[PDB]
């Protein structure tokens, strides 16, 4: 089982890290969302899978700066939703072929009542979530750590 992003930057069999770089929409308001789809951004396949079946869990996710400061929201993984940052580990998704596939991740966020001005800096860290990959073969449990970056600012008009 490993992964990689739209870009090529891959992670291998045993987890590791790498950088996500994502487009934002630049304007939302107070009562918008904004959405940041990773399912676009992530790919993962199973190397093995006449033989072993691979589970997939978003076993925590972390906000930082302008979207821990300045934006409340929700998970969804794989068509449900749950709190971000995140306060349990999801359910799984199999990976049950060696086509590379998406990671169904996105955020939804939307703005503080108190927000405004640049919510979200361009190039900064907005979150860090951890795919956690188990099997039906052997103990292996292996984390992917997907620092998610902001490619745009985001303004939160006033
Ligand atoms: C077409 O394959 C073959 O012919 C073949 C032949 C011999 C051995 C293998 C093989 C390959 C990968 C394997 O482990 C990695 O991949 C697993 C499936 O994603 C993961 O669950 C596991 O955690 C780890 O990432 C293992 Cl244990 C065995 C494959």
């Amino acid at each position: 089982f490993a992964c990689k992003t739209a870009n090529g930057t891959a992670i291998p069999i045993g987890g590791g890290s790498a950088n996500v770089y994502v487009n934002l929409a630049p304007v939302v308001n107070v009562g918008q969302n904004l959405v940041v789809d990773l399912s676009t951004q992530i790919f993962c396949h199973n190397d093995y899978p006449e033989t072993i079946t691979d589970y997939v869990t978003l076993q925590r996710g972390s906000a930082y700066g302008g979207v821990l400061s300045n934006f409340s929201g929700t998970v969804k993984y794989s068509g449900s939703s749950y709190p971000f940052p995140t306060t349990s580990e999801t359910p799984r998704v199999v990976y049950n072929s060696a086509t590379d596939k998406p990671w169904p991740v996105a955020l939804y966020l939307t703005p503080v009542s108190s927000a405004g001005g640049v919510a979200i800096k361009a190039g900064s860290l907005i979150a860090v979530l951890i795919l956690r990959q188990t099997n039906n073969y052997n103990s292996d449990d292996f984390q992917f750590v997907w620092n998610i970056y902001a490619n745009n600012d985001v303004v939160v008009p006033t």
